[PDB]
């Protein structure tokens, strides 16, 4: 995802026998990650009827 | 701007046998400044149609 930044600067001497410049802006740069994930598990059988419970 | 400083001084000894003094006033200067700044800024065009945003 993107940005835009806020400007800065001076502001100037305000004169003659010169002219003034105009100035610029930015952008900038993000990220992020995606991640995934997951177990499992199991049991016999036998031992379960031979238990008492489930 | 001008200014008025306030009197100031002894009195005297009240006394035959002599004579007293009148005094005086002063007056006082003062300045200030003016100032006076500006700045600008500017951008591209194909680079507004391209990006999405203005």
């Amino acid at each position: 995802m993107p940005y835009w930044n806020d400007l800065d600067g001076d502001s100037q001497v305000l004169n003659d026998t010169d002219d003034l410049v105009p100035q610029k802006i930015n952008a900038g740069q993000d990220k992020a990650v995606l991640i995934l994930r997951g177990n499992a598990w199991s049991s016999h059988d036998l031992a379960a009827t031979l238990s008492g419970s489930d």
